């Protein structure tokens, strides 16, 4: 309309328009007190309120980026706290966005939060929008590229974890299980999110588009191209509004799709029913996590229309992104099995084959072999998850964890041990998420982990860029990254780091920690190990390694640190005595 903050806030809902406000003042000014954040937003709600009441009201006008850009400058000390996102107040009303929106931090210092069942319960009992805000205020603050829309599902989903868990006697038994499964499914979205908005940040609205046509193909199967195409351009819209930091339009836009396609269901998939019945933030998110519709049966060939047809080069030329996006579509329809990566890559090569031929004379000659050519991009994949996941089932998640901190640290020996530790981490936990899987499903789940975790090392290594390696792995291409790190050979021209009794001194404290806590320390030596012998063998560090456990199960077995000083210096000269 008119005012854009009165049609938002008609459209969303007082309650909707609270908390997405309460996303996006989190989200963009991340170290701000949550009672200062809920004093502004409580101010606009009562501006946008004003709006709806008399379209006229002096500012009721401006854009959402000028009304929430002004009261975020407001904030004085944004210079003082928040820091140098001061400067950008300066601006004016396209640059000052931009500017707020570069200064989002993806590993903010910010403490972790440990659960506590009962202080958190009563929490609940006093106000519960207040503890829904500050669910809202805690995720978002942690995780500054969250999907508005899908955060505020997550906290209606916590607010009823408490409806429940609270009236009950022992509150830790009900509350604990139930939050941790959510704080895991909490971090996926995240990462999925970040790698959307990844994406459109650093290799075009193309490659979200083509991501989303891939996705919606292999879900909606039924679904023609055309209404595909709509969807993928509604979908991201959205995502490139929840990426920009629009997120009052990034949730009235979710929300039209998801009306939009319960209501033309007859032609997108016989397995949205379930779904649609549901109320608006749930429906959203059964849409996003449906099951794949059957196969259309009696589909054609793919070499029909791709490779054996004749005028395969005239087609291309005439529309490219639509030849390729039809590419897309019919083999990622017919390919349920396959990751949306590496039909990605497919088409990718597809793109690729058909500029080489369509260029040369006797392009159908060119362009026939093309199907074979594509074998070895689906083939590498199967043989990597095959190879990795008899390793997973011979050494468990430890021990595979373990091995694959062995493997990256020889490769990309440069990037920062915790951050070596986490992705090595989460690329074992790849094992127990997919490994165990039917064989269909085998090659989405990893391919589409491991393309969220290398995700997290790309965002994680562009803040201090230290190995050239790994920069050239995520600038090249998004979907090339898996296939792109996997070929990395061990560094010959790594110049060791040096023997530091510090980094591998253990202290007692080791004998007493989390688990998840030992796990980590014992870790990051083994990491440090491998940069200050790049050179080892496979044998030697089983050497070491078994040698650790000894002075780990001895020194704890017995009474004190005294052993743990004694002996360590031993082992470290032990170690050194060959490796």
């Amino acid at each position: 309309g008119k005012s854009e903050i009165a049609h938002r806030f008609k459209d969303l809902g007082e309650e909707h328009f609270k908390g997405l406000v309460l996303i996006a003042f989190s989200q963009y000014l991340q170290q701000c007190p949550f009672d200062e954040h809920v004093k502004l937003v409580n101010e606009l709600t009562e501006f946008a309120k004003t709006c709806v009441a008399d379209e006229s009201h002096a500012g009721c006008e401006k854009s959402l980026h000028t009304l929430f850009g002004d009261e975020l400058c407001k904030v004085a000390s944004l210079r003082e706290t928040v820091g140098d996102m001061a400067d950008c107040c300066e601006k004016q009303e396209p640059e000052r966005n931009e500017c707020f929106l570069s200064h989002k931090d993806d590993s903010p210092d910010l403490p972790k939060l440990k659960p506590d069942p009962n202080t958190l319960c009563d929490e609940f009992k006093a106000d519960e929008k207040k503890f829904w805000g500050k669910y809202l205020y805690e995720i978002a603050r942690r995780h500054p590229y969250f999907y508005a829309p899908e955060l505020l599902y997550y906290a209606n989903k916590y607010n009823g974890v408490f409806q429940e868990c609270c009236q009950a006697e022992d509150k830790g038994a009900c509350v604990l299980p139930k939050i941790e499964t959510m704080r895991e499914k909490v971090l996926v979205s995240s990462a999925r999110q970040r790698l959307r908005c990844a994406s459109i940040q650093k290799f075009g609205e193309r490659a979200l588009k083509a991501w989303s046509v891939a996705r919606l193909s292999q879900k909606f199967p039924k679904a023609e191209f055309v209404e595909v195409t709509k969807l993928v351009t509604e979908l991201t819209k959205v995502h490139k509004e929840c990426c920009h930091g629009d997120l009052l339009e990034c949730a009235d836009d979710r929300a039209d799709l998801a009306k939009y396609i319960c209501d033309n269901q007859d032609t997108i998939s016989s397995k949205l029913k379930e779904c649609c019945d549901k109320p608006l933030l749930e429906k959203s998110h059964c849409i996003a996590e449906v099951e794949k519709d059957a196969v259309p049966e009696n589909l054609p060939p793919l070499t029909a229309d791709f490779a054996e047809d004749k005028d395969v080069c005239k087609n291309y030329q005439e529309a490219k992104d639509a030849f390729i996006g039809s590419f897309l579509y019919e083999y990622s329809r017919r390919h349920p099995e396959y990751a949306v990566s590496v039909l990605l890559r497919l088409a990718k090569e597809y793109e690729a084959t058909l500029e080489e031929c369509c260029a040369k004379d006797d392009p159908h000659a060119c362009y026939s072999t093309v199907f074979d050519k594509l074998k070895h991009l689906v083939d590498e994949p199967q043989n990597l998850v095959k190879q990795n996941c008899d390793q997973f089932e011979k050494l468990g998640e430890y021990g595979f964890q373990n091995a694959l901190v062995v493997r990256y640290t020889r490769k990309v020996p440069q990037v920062s041990s915790p951050t070596l530790v986490e992705v090595s981490r989460s690329l074992g936990k790849v094992g127990t998420r997919c490994c165990t899987k039917p064989e269909s499903e085998r090659m989405p789940c990893t391919e589409d982990y491991l393309s969220l975790i290398l995700n997290r090392l790309c965002v994680l290594h562009e803040k201090t860029p230290v190995s050239e390696k790994v920069t050239k792995c995520c600038t090249e291409s998004l979907v090339n990254r898996r296939p792109c790190f996997s070929a990395l050979t061990p560094d010959e021209t790594y110049v060791p780091k040096a023997a530091d009794e510090k980094l591998f001194t253990f202290h007692a404290d080791i004998c007493t920690a989390a688990d998840t806590a030992k796990q980590i320390k014992k870790q990051t030596a083994s990491v440090e190990l491998l940069k200050h012998k790049p050179k080892a063998t496979e044998e030697q560090l089983k050497t070491v390694m078994e040698n650790f456990v000894a002075f780990v199960d001895k020194c704890c077995a017995a009474d004190d640190k005294e052993a743990c000083f004694a002996v360590e210096g031993p082992k470290l000269v032990v170690s050194t005595q060959t490796a």
